[PDB]
């Protein structure tokens, strides 16, 4: 129903393999947004299109403040289309590297965000989102957008052990990406960086992550309580987001 008429275009704020994300403007409303034109050569080139169709399909459906919003989709002979929601103040990788690392309170409101983005993608039927640094985007007020759109080394890095090891994964997945990135945001590196991805999987597959001097008992708590070998064992999303370090350094309710 939409089509590449009704924009106008701006700047490439990314490019990629897959595509590029462009700036852009809905010429009625003059409403701003990010086009993310993808080449269905590289859909082909890669097994992508039925995760992507699928993608869509969840993400259209799906509405929360701390979720990126997917307005809507069209096609082309060469190229698909995705109108997405504009974050202007890039993604948390980038402030990442800016900062080194995050403070207390900035560090516990993004894990208030994504704890509660993830509560409503648990309740409606999706249970994993990748939630890596490189997708979470920051809104006008610094807000978290969980951007899990777009495939365009640290691969192992997030990954809890049930996934490198070849088994089943739940929903406990997402709580063991919220150790990771809670980690990561307060010391600048994930807890399992290894110069190898044999060692990476080494100390993933064995819980094997030490804390420099720093990094207060609260935050040691609700990450070793996440960080745990047996799915079942990591709490549930409402157990971090009431948790003693969450609510006392959040600024963001839950
Ligand atoms: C899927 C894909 C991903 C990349 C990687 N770049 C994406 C664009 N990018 C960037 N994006 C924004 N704003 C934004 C992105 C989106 C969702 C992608 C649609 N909605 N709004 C802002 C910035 C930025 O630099 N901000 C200020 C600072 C610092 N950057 C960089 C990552 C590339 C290509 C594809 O296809
Ligand atoms: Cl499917
Ligand atoms: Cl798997
Ligand atoms: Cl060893």
């Amino acid at each position: 129903q939409w089509a590449l008429e009704d924009f106008e275009i701006g700047r490439p704020l990314g490019k990629g393999k897959f595509g590029n994300v462009y700036l852009a403007r809905e010429k009625q409303s003059k409403f701003i947004l990010a086009l993310k034109v993808l080449f269905k050569a590289q859909l082909e080139k890669a097994g992508v299109e039925h995760q992507l169709r699928r993608e869509v399909e969840i993400q259209s459906h799906l509405r929360h403040p701390n979720i990126l919003r997917l307005y809507g989709y069209f096609h082309d002979a060469t190229r698909v289309y995705l109108i997405l929601e504009y974050a202007p103040l890039g993604t948390v990788y980038r402030e990442l590297q800016k900062l080194s690392k995050f403070d207390e309170q900035r560090t516990a409101t993004y894990i208030t965000e994504l704890a509660n983005a993830l509560s409503y993608c648990h309740s409606k039927r999706v249970i994993h989102r990748d939630i890596k640094p490189e997708n979470l985007l920051l809104g006008s007020a610094g807000e978290l957008k969980i951007a899990d759109f777009g495939w365009s080394a640290g691969t192992l890095d997030y990954l809890p052990p049930e996934m490198i090891e070849g088994r089943m994964h739940d929903e406990k997945v997402d709580l063991w990406s919220l150790g990771v990135l809670c980690y990561e945001f307060l010391v600048g590196k994930p807890p399992f960086e290894a110069n190898t991805y044999q060692e990476t999987y080494k100390r993933i597959s064995r819980v094997e992550f030490t804390f420099p001097d720093f990094v207060t008992e609260g935050a040691r708590d609700l990450i070793s309580r996440l960080l745990k070998h047996n799915p079942s064992q990591r709490p549930m999303l409402r157990e971090v987001l009431e948790h003693p370090w969450i609510t006392a350094n959040s600024s963001k309710p839950s």
